[PDB]
């Protein structure tokens, strides 16, 4: 340690900005302090980080335990652990998947156990229409009008990955339904409450995504209709195509800076493609001293 500043948003506004954070000599206590920052200001923006891959993961393994993306062919060609968004070709080569997240979601939640910390190191930032929306989904819930949150109460939901499955090049020529299949087999949908109680803060978080969670049921395991989805969708602002409801944020950032964020109390989505403009982001996704929560 020595000069590791956090400077966090005052009272409830999300966010905190980091000075002088070098993970190679970041002392214990600076390492817990950040953490702290991060599960109660939500997102952690690291500040003046030059960083190779190579260090990337290094700077993820002081925060917690990397896991690699279950689909190889996000993988970074060097670092099995980092998830690469990329549409701009290297040598004319695809490398990661283009155009990722263009739908709310949280990391994992398509998977039975989710780890809790999600990192972003921005390569290629747009001009004009760059960064990425978010919503506080522990927030969002204490917004809910009282009998929507007693209307959830007791009942749990379905989350699967096969809306948003991205076609590998394997896949060509197969039979679309041996994919669909594919798919539910190697990441059957997952339930989950509908609620939980963050390990880290005691916080009830509304643990849904449009993009991931397809159904909703009850205390005994008979699916309810999907328009009580949509009703909590709408009330918290997964909606609203204009990015204007009051509980969204829209987190920016510049060369250098790397986000870190709760991947349980948040959902995050990718902005509209309104301009051409490229986008190359570098992730690591990190699981932390508790379960995402205590009933994994
Ligand atoms: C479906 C996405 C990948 C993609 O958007 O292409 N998975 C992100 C995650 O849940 O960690
Ligand atoms: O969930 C996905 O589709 C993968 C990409 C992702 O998580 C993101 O772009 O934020
Ligand atoms: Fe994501």
């Amino acid at each position: 340690e020595g000069r590791m500043q956090i400077d966090e948003q005052p009272g409830n506004a999300i966010g905190a900005a980091v000075e002088g954070f070098d993970h190679a000599t970041a002392s214990d206590a600076d390492i817990d302090a950040l953490k702290s920052t991060i599960y109660t200001k939500k997102i952690a923006v690291l500040k003046g980080q030059d960083l190779s891959p190579q260090q990337f993961l290094a700077l993820g393994k002081r925060l917690g335990r990397p896991e690699a993306y279950y689909e190889p062919m996000y993988q970074h060609p060097e670092v099995t652990e980092i998830f690469v968004s990329s549409n701009v070709p290297e040598n004319g080569k695809q490398i990661g998947v283009p155009k990722t997240g263009k739908f709310w979601h949280a990391d994992y939640q398509f998977m039975p156990d989710p780890f809790g910390i999600t990192l972003i190191y921005p390569q290629v930032i747009p001009e004009k229409n760059r960064g990425t929306y978010f919503i506080d989904m522990g927030r969002a819930y204490d917004r809910l009008p009282e009998d929507l949150k007693k209307e959830i109460s007791g009942t749990y939901c379905r989350h699967s990955v096969r809306k948003y499955f991205k076609i590998r090049p394997h896949d060509v020529y197969r039979p679309i339904s041996e994919i669909i299949e594919e798919v539910e087999r190697k990441t059957p949908a997952v339930v989950q409450p509908t609620t939980f109680t963050h390990p880290m803060t005691g916080e009830t978080v509304l643990y849904i995504s449009e993009g991931f969670t397809v159904g909703i049921e009850d205390q005994d395991g008979k699916p309810l209709d999907e328009e009580l989805l949509k009703r909590l969708f709408d009330a918290t602002g997964q909606l609203d195509e204009s990015f204007e409801h009051d509980n969204i944020h829209l987190q920016s950032f510049e060369q250098g800076d790397l986000l870190v964020w709760d991947n349980r109390s948040l959902i995050h989505r990718a902005r509209h493609t309104t301009t051409p403009e490229p986008t190359v982001s570098y992730r690591v996704t990190v699981h932390d001293e508790r379960k995402l929560h205590d009933g994994i």
